[PDB]
């Protein structure tokens, strides 16, 4: 579960053009506006990420206070990617001489929780409570992915090394998988149980997923994004529902497969009359890239070419290694993405 705030350590610091009144600071891989002489490099703060919802407090947050907004009856701010004085800024940075409860934590530490902030999310309509079956498997790994714009020690570590780079869709998540005789459908975080009308079994039944599943005789989950219309407002426009994998669990081995095995399972689902698809897949990457290259591929055609991608997700070639990188192009263009 993402780390909202966290207690960083303040990169370059370089002047902002129009005014001399704020600067640019970076933080890790992410580069906010703070006001002129808050910060010089080295110093610590608390790095608040873009989604981070922050009650509204003018004692601690004044800076807020002209973009409060309504989110779940709550008064509070959404931070978001945005333009001030021509600057991209993403994310609020406030030195610790401001949080006194936090002196004693040190760089790294999540300290979403002991400042109460949460994160805010688009009104997706979860499916309602006779549909839930149980939780979410606990033999299954979720889907979530880290931004490579906090990895930037480990960009440095796996340089030379080669990533499968995939098209990332913006749709729900969802899971099919057997374990044994169960075969299940999952959303994000329940699994639904069998139906018609649903759109998740929907796409589980068009794509002949399950019998497929039940061919391969291996306790696998399969894992990927729906996308279509009625879907996210759909942004691919793309007519009717259809699952797009970017995953496959093994359950035995708690351990996801290969980019490879992937690649070859889904030929093998494909070659015996099981129609799975993928997300796109694009050239493989060898890693000699900074934060900033990477975020510059994360720009381009997304599955519909005439709509411009969410970003790009990166799996190592021995497949426990991946992040993902989401274009700031579509992050100004979308107002709640």
């Amino acid at each position: 579960v993402r780390k909202l705030a966290t207690i960083r350590t303040a990169g370059e610091i370089t002047p902002i053009a129009g005014a001399e009144a704020i600067e640019c600071c970076h933080v890790d891989g992410w580069t906010c506006v703070i006001k002129k002489g808050e910060f010089k490099q080295g110093d610590r703060g608390v790095y608040f990420e873009i989604d981070s919802f922050i009650k509204e407090d003018n004692d601690r947050y004044p800076m807020l206070s002209k973009q409060v907004i309504d989110y779940e009856g709550q008064r509070g701010t959404r931070l978001r990617t945005a333009r001030l004085r021509g600057q991209l800024s993403q994310g609020l940075f406030l030195p610790m001489d401001r949080f006194p409860e936090l002196a004693s934590n040190q760089v790294g530490d999540d300290v979403t929780e002991i400042l109460g902030i949460t994160k805010w999310e688009p009104p997706i309509s979860t499916n309602l409570s006779g549909e839930i079956l149980g939780e979410f498997p606990t033999f299954i790994s979720k889907t979530d992915q880290e931004r490579v714009q906090n990895l930037i020690p480990q960009i440095e570590e796996n340089k030379g090394q080669k990533f499968e780079v995939t098209v990332k869709l913006d749709g729900s998540s969802m899971t099919v998988y057997r374990k044994d005789d169960h075969i299940g459908v999952c959303g994000r975080n329940w699994e639904l149980r069998e139906t018609a009308t649903n759109a998740q079994w929907h796409a589980a039944r068009r794509n002949k997923m399950i019998e497929g599943l039940q061919f391969l005789n291996r306790n696998l989950a399969l894992q990927g994004e729906i996308i279509g219309e009625s879907i996210q407002g759909n942004l691919e426009k793309l007519k009717g529902q259809d699952f797009y994998l970017f995953d496959i669990y093994d359950i035995d081995k708690a351990q996801y497969l290969t980019p490879i095995e992937r690649q070859s399972l889904v030929k093998q689902l494909n070659d015996n009359g099981f129609t799975v698809k993928h997300v796109p897949i694009l050239d493989d990457l060898e890693l000699n890239h900074t934060a900033e290259q990477i975020l510059a591929m994360a720009d381009g055609p997304s599955l519909n070419k005439n709509v411009k991608r969410e970003g790009l997700v990166f799996k190592r070639l021995d497949g426990k290694f991946s992040f993902k990188a989401i274009s700031n192009a579509y992050l100004e263009k979308h107002k709640d993405r």
